[PDB]
């Protein structure tokens, strides 16, 4: 209806404004884009389907999320792929492994905070029926 395509266009303006929020942050650098392949050459062979905010943004505008659940899937994708790629005990890998965890613990703490749940299951319904 219209009063779906609504829905969605209100969807992707809360998720480009959480992830536009994290990606300003300093800590999540690193999470910002694709991979320099120069930088880690094996990446693409350890990460099954790499993941950044920036690529976050591309699918939201290419209407990829219908609902906050699916987005946060990506979220947690972004950061289970730190924990796989940089397991090890020395710092550098302890400190992206940190960061990885510190955007996923604040997107889902902006999300529970801003999210009305009610928004959410009507996106779900919507999904639902298609
Ligand atoms: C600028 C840039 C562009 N593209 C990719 C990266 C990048 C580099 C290294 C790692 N992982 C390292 C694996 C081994 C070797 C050292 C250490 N353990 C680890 C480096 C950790 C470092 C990352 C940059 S920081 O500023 O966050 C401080 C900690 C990378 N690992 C990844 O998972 C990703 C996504 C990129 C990356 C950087």
């Amino acid at each position: 209806s219209m009063q779906e395509e609504d829905t969605f266009r209100e969807l992707r303006i809360f998720l480009r404004n959480v992830t536009h929020r994290l990606a300003i942050d300093k800590r999540f650098r690193v999470f910002t884009k694709p991979v320099d392949p120069d930088e880690v050459p094996d990446y693409v062979t350890v990460i099954k389907q790499p993941m950044d905010l920036s690529s976050v943004i591309s699918k939201i505008d290419l209407h990829k999320y219908l609902t906050v659940k699916d987005y946060l899937r990506d979220i947690d994708l972004i950061c289970s792929n730190a924990l796989e790629y940089n397991p090890d005990r020395d710092p550098g890998d302890r400190l992206i492994r940190h960061r990885a965890c510190a955007l996923r613990d604040t997107a889902y703490a902006i999300i529970k905070e801003e999210l009305d749940e009610d928004f959410e299951q009507l996106c779900e319904e919507i999904q639902e029926s298609r």
